């Protein structure tokens, strides 16, 4: 009915080019990679306030259910 289908599939096509698993988890330094190719510059204190509240799957692994919830919010 009412959804947002042009950021969403544009912050999916960064993920799955910038690929960890497959097509459901990406690298820590690969959370930085893939905000300055959409448009977001990862400062010191935007990367610690991420991992830190946002945690990590594995170690240093985020997953697309947590990430899209923070990116889609901050980098709109």
């Amino acid at each position: 009915a009412f959804l947002s289908e042009e950021m969403i599939a544009e912050f999916k096509a960064a993920f799955d080019m910038f690929d960890a698993d497959g097509g459901g988890d990406i690298s820590t330094k690969e959370l930085g990679t893939v905000m300055r190719m959409l448009g977001q510059n990862p400062t010191k204190e935007e990367l610690d306030a991420i991992i830190e509240e946002v945690d990590e799957d594995g170690s240093g692994t985020i997953d697309f259910e947590e990430f899209l919830v923070m990116m889609v919010r901050q980098m709109k």
